[PDB]
């Protein structure tokens, strides 16, 4: 398994996978992975040659800084679990790599029809960075899954959005 | 030169270009092309294997229906100029095709750091960038606020697209 923390190195591998003809699935996560997140990984492995999992606790989608600060961070353990599940690549960026000037002045994506603006923004950016053929999301957060399906339909992303029960 | 009017046929074209691994340049336009747009096309041709030009009068970036309705439409003459320049693809969608559920509740992109005009720009250019997935995209320097907007949008949103400003 490859663990990538920077944009240039991620871009290099995305390009390599593209030149190798790999079908790529992305599983976005905020880390603190449990057996339940493996449903996403297992669906992704069946549906692609290569599985990339992002781990990024996204400040733009937390209403309270207290909650962002207390969100569990267990990177070594997440990566252990992913490596055992045969994941190919983990993308684990820093906050500043994602939001160089902070979130308040960052370009955002809003899906009509703070929390959800944070979700469409980071998921669009992960789609632009990883350029996956397929991306897997839980059905449990049904508002989030609805928001991403609409975002994709509206914004022209060529990505199959897979809801996992 | 091929004229592509629908998303699924554009999808077909872009998927094919991707698996062929060609380097692709996109020139976004609203048609009514003249010398300045030809400079954009020339640059795109010099910088990529394949050049796509979009022609789409984007309602989201016009505040007044009167201004949208007055915008000149010269598709035949636009295609004549692009064909002469050996453009590979011209993407010329209808409004219903880009906005099948209307602009009002369409996803939008807004870049901080007429009310509505720039939001309409960032939104359509993001969508064009997702649809076409170009390696490079050319814009004029004269609309300097637009060029700055797109420059920031690309840097912020993580698009792997080289932005080229042309006089
Ligand atoms: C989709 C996601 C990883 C985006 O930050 C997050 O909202 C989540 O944990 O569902
Ligand atoms: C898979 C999951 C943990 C992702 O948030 C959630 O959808 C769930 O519990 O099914
Ligand atoms: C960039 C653009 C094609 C977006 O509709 C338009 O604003 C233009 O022609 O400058």
């Amino acid at each position: 398994m490859l663990i990538i923390e920077t944009l240039p190195l991620l871009r290099q591998q995305i390009r390599r996978l593209r030149m190798e003809g790999k079908r790529v699935a992305l599983v976005p996560t905020m880390g603190n992975l449990h057996d339940g997140h493996m449903k996403l990984v297992d669906e992704a492995k069946a549906r692609a040659d290569v599985v990339a999992v992002s781990i990024f606790v996204n400040p733009m989608q937390f209403d309270r800084p207290e909650d962002l600060a207390r969100y569990p961070r267990t990177l070594q353990e997440d990566c252990e679990k992913l490596n055992k599940r045969k994941v190919d690549l983990v993308f684990a960026p820093s906050v500043k790599e994602i939001y160089p000037n902070g979130t308040e002045t960052h370009t955002y994506v809003d899906v009509p029809g703070g929390h959800f603006r944070g979700v469409s923004t980071i998921v669009s950016k992960l789609f632009n960075l990883v350029q996956p053929d397929i991306a897997c999301f839980g059905e449990k957060d049904f508002q989030q899954l609805a928001l991403i399906r609409k975002m994709v339909a509206d914004m022209g992303f060529d990505i199959e959005i897979v809801g996992v029960p």
